[PDB]
């Protein structure tokens, strides 16, 4: 019996969380970015690879950057955020900002209030957390979901 579990919300949309991405709590869906074109050789992407292995799930809805791919299992919903093309494309405000848009309508039509994401975007400075984290509120407004982020 030894379960530490980090349910640490209450304070923004937003709440930054230091641990494994796979350690959400159960209640909460899950999202981070992708590409249309689904070519998963780095990112977190990988990590679900092993995990849910959805690639395919992915790629036979036919997204398109500015959309969002959902897997569901049981309990949450994995949100894939179609933020670019190609893998090595590069994620746009707008491009994230319509996958966000994507995100938020649809987990109304769920009833999803909790959601996790790790450090969305890429391993770029170029797009500044701080228009990102406002965007995630700008699009998130009149909604009554929590934005829990994982940092790595």
């Amino acid at each position: 019996e030894a379960s530490s579990l980090n349910e640490d919300p209450e304070g923004s949309r937003i709440t930054y969380v230091k641990g494994d991405l796979f350690a959400c709590p159960k209640t909460d869906s899950l999202a981070h970015c992708i590409s249309e074109d689904c070519r998963m050789g780095a990112g977190i992407a990988v990590l679900f690879k092993k995990k849910f292995g959805g690639v395919q799930e992915l790629l036979n809805q036919q997204k398109k950057s500015g959309e969002v791919a959902v897997l569901k299992r049981d309990g949450r919903y994995i949100y894939y955020l179609i933020t670019k093309k190609r893998a090595s494309h590069k994620p746009t405000y707008e491009n994230l900002q319509k996958s966000l848009e994507a995100m938020k309508s649809h987990c109304l039509k769920n009833g999803v209030t909790d959601l996790s994401m790790p450090r969305i975007g890429c391993g770029l400075d170029r797009l500044q957390w701080e228009n990102v984290s406002a965007m995630i509120e700008e699009v998130f407004e009149a909604t009554d979901i929590k934005i829990t982020v994982y940092t790595l």
